[PDB]
């Protein structure tokens, strides 16, 4: 037939990538199981994320990994191949992450039958290389394409998910009820700063923005891990009210339940705007000149701020953008988001 048999099968997905790329494959995860309900299943990411998965209704079994240099890393690969062939025999094998690295781990798990999409070193030795969308899908959709590709047909997927356990609930409810946040206040939560310096909304906006909210009675925590520090302190140092400090003070499963507590976030584009999205949490989040098609707010309750809008509501209200914030972010309004958050606030 012109389909592949998914169900009943033992299957091995390979993605080796990044915080936010990994949570972009968890919709295809659920519509995969959807098409394999007794499929047995098996995902492969890298050591750090995997608080991700650990927990998470589609999968029956999370294997990681290390990385560092060349020689560690392909140890460390043949290594996860024979430990995934000690387990059984695995029918199907799914690379979704198509650099070389990942695309050799597909190759040497050796399985009946390898698919998705791998390096073109590794291309020959495939039995169907099914191409990712890059141009006309969101990045979860085309993960998704792979199984359409393989003749999927329901791929009615639930949004992005992470399963977050009792153990992280009370990390995140202590730490919060420590900073005397009652079970009945409203949190509003900011995720800025990236190591992309255009993806940076000017400290002092942030800073206004955040007074805004706590002038009004709401209350603000701010996210990040160590290398955010620099970015929140001037930020914290310059606002008249009390915010949270998260930063640096959760590990990803973790900050999930930290997240799930927001009633809404402020964001750039970075990972954790997916961690949030996966949590419900309603979501305004600030595009420069970024296009957010492909990797923007999916299946998400949010708001995105890009360039236009900025001109758009500029000329609506006759406000002038001044040439001093014509770089980047910089072109968005405390108005703006101010603006975004009490819809989004009201809507929720």
């Amino acid at each position: 037939s012109n389909a592949m048999e998914l169900d009943y099968k033992r299957i091995v997905v390979t993605f080796l990538m990044h915080l936010g790329d990994v949570i972009l494959t968890t919709p295809f995860l659920e519509v995969l199981r959807k098409a394999a309900p007794h499929s047995h299943i098996t995902y492969v990411i890298d050591e750090k994320l995997q608080q991700v998965m650990e927990y998470n209704p589609n999968i029956d079994e999370l294997i990681v990994v290390d990385k560092k240099g060349r020689h560690n890393s392909i140890s460390g690969l043949n290594e996860v191949a024979r430990e995934i062939n000690a387990k059984g025999k695995t029918d199907i094998v799914i690379n979704l992450h198509p650099n070389e690295r990942t695309s050799y781990l597909a190759w040497k798990i050796h399985a009946p039958i390898t698919t998705g999409m791998s390096h073109f070193l590794f291309r020959p030795f495939m039995t169907k290389y099914t191409r990712l969308d890059r141009k006309t899908r969101h990045a979860a959709d085309m993960y998704i394409n792979v199984l359409e590709q393989l003749g999927v047909t329901d791929t009615s997927n639930s949004g992005l998910h992470i399963e977050i356990c009792e153990e992280w609930r009370c990390q995140a409810q202590e730490f919060y009820s420590s900073h005397g946040l009652t079970d009945t206040d409203i949190l509003i939560g900011f995720n800025i700063g990236s190591a992309v310096p255009e993806k940076r909304w000017p400290a002092e906006r942030f800073a206004h923005v955040a007074d805004y909210f706590g002038r009004l009675g709401y209350k603000t925590v701010f996210f990040g891990g160590p290398m955010d520090l620099e970015m929140v302190q001037p930020v914290v140092e310059q606002m008249e009210t009390k915010p949270i400090v998260a930063t640096g003070k959760f590990q990803l499963g973790p900050l999930a339940a930290a997240m799930n507590r927001c009633n809404l976030l402020i964001t750039n584009d970075s990972g954790p705007m997916h961690v949030g999205i996966s949590q419900g949490v309603p979501i305004v989040a600030l595009y420069g000149p970024s296009n957010p098609f492909f990797y923007g707010p999916y299946q998400a309750h949010a708001i995105v701020l890009e360039t236009m809008d900025s001109y758009e509501i500029g000329k609506s209200m006759k406000k002038i953008i001044k040439e001093g914030n014509y770089k980047g972010l910089s072109v968005i309004s405390e108005e703006q988001v101010i603006k975004a958050a009490e819809t989004l606030l009201l809507e929720s």
